[PDB]
DNA sequence: TTTTTTTTTTTTTTTTTTTTTTTTTTTTTTTTTTTTTTTTTTTTTTTTT
């Protein structure tokens, strides 16, 4: 409601925001402004920034196609203690219209909708669940893996078609569920073991993994230098970019910027999809489907929107590719087996 | 012994019927009683030779 309000920014504010957008590293600054208390998960924070910006809403209505999902769905898969729940908590406490779900505490009808009897009118009324209450926001699903397939099938239609068709006893409709999904999950065996391939170790239905457009592998390097740096950050946390500018920057980008693909961006996307499909066709890697091309499109549009660009260019597609590869650690992945360490 | 579908099964109600309980409610005649008449049976002041 605020972002749609025409006089939300003074001219001074708009000029300051545009001056920020001209900075070479506005992307990194805005990403680093997120979850400032979390130590160097720069790629996860960039992905979450892109999720907060989101892709370009499109009207495919005259194409027979249906509704295209402009939302970015991120999955954080990693061994415990790596601060996934802290990131989900930060996004939960930062966005309007968000929901937090964890594990077995949610059901399928508790995420979609159900009938209760309003105890002020003595009338049965329909109540929405977590996935509809975040219809234009982010639903944070924690312990994604410790969550039974009954309720995780509900996510398929939400993540593909942004709608929630319910055909119950009397009530038939299509609730809107245009949510972004930020999911955090543990590997099978709750700890990444290096003897198993990525697919064997994430252990999610392979159709469901294609719905996420970033899978960040939050793996622990047995690295002593990182141990020391993280230890200093955490201990320093026991004794001692603005937000308002970030807030207004994102609001301005949502209001005014509608990135459109340029011809050379189009070509970059074609090449990127073909290459990524060659790469992911290996043994136990997360494969690429035509849905990952749209993942790239969404990420590129979001990145162009970070620049206040209004035009998607090769740099946006390049950053989409890079983010997609860094998540999943595809540089550390051989085309035969799992990964090792960075 | 990790994952997974029938099975209830306790909890929300809703229906829903059958049964017991609840809620509502002045007018109209009649009759005794008192206070009057009214015909009749006395009875108490009138007068005569
Ligand atoms: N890189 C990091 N930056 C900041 N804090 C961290 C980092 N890694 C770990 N921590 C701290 O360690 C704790 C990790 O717990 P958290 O719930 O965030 O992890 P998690 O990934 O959800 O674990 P699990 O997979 O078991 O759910 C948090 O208190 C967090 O503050
Ligand atoms: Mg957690």
């Amino acid at each position: 409601d605020e972002e749609a309000e025409q006089k939300l920014f003074s001219e001074k504010r708009v000029e300051l925001l545009k001056e920020l957008s001209r900075k070479p590293d506005i992307y990194e600054r805005l990403a680093s402004a997120l979850a400032p208390s979390i130590y160097e998960h720069e790629d996860i924070k960039k992905g979450i920034l892109l999720q907060l910006f989101g892709g370009t809403r499109k009207d495919f209505s005259h194409t027979g196609r249906g509704k295209f999902r402009a939302e970015i769905n991120i999955l954080l898969c990693g061994d415990p203690g790596t601060s996934k729940s802290q990131l989900l908590q930060y996004v939960y406490n930062l966005v309007p219209r968000g929901q937090y779900t964890s594990g077995k505490g949610s059901s399928a009808v508790g995420l979609t909708a159900y009938v209760m009897k309003d105890p002020e009118t003595r009338q049965l009324v329909l109540q929405t669940g977590a996935l509809v209450l975040s219809d234009n926001g982010i639903c944070c699903i924690d312990e994604f893996d410790k969550m039974n397939e009954s309720t995780r099938s509900v996510l398929h239609e939400v993540m593909e078609q942004q709608t929630l068709s319910i055909a119950k006893a009397g009530i038939i409709c299509q609730l809107n569920a245009r949510t972004s999904v930020l999911a955090a999950a543990n590997p099978i065996e709750s700890q990444w073991n290096p003897k198993k391939t990525t697919i064997e170790n994430i252990q999610l239905p392979h159709t469901l993994l294609s719905r996420f457009d970033l899978i960040f592998l939050l793996l622990d390097p047995q690295d002593e230098a990182y141990d020391r740096r993280l230890a200093h950050h955490l201990v320093a946390l026991y004794y001692q970019l603005d937000m308002a500018v970030l807030k207004d920057y994102i609001a301005y980008a949502h209001s005014t910027i509608m990135p459109r693909l340029s011809e050379e961006a189009s070509q970059a996307l074609i090449e990127a999809y073909v290459d990524m499909r060659k790469i992911g066709s290996s043994r136990g890697m997360v494969s690429a489907y035509p849905r990952q091309l749209e993942s790239l499109i969404r990420l590129a549009e979001a990145h162009a929107k970070v620049r206040l660009s209004n035009k998607v260019e090769a740099i946006d597609v390049e950053e989409a590719k890079r983010l997609h590869r860094e998540a999943l650690k595809q540089s550390a992945t051989d085309p035969r087996t799992g990964i090792v360490d960075i």
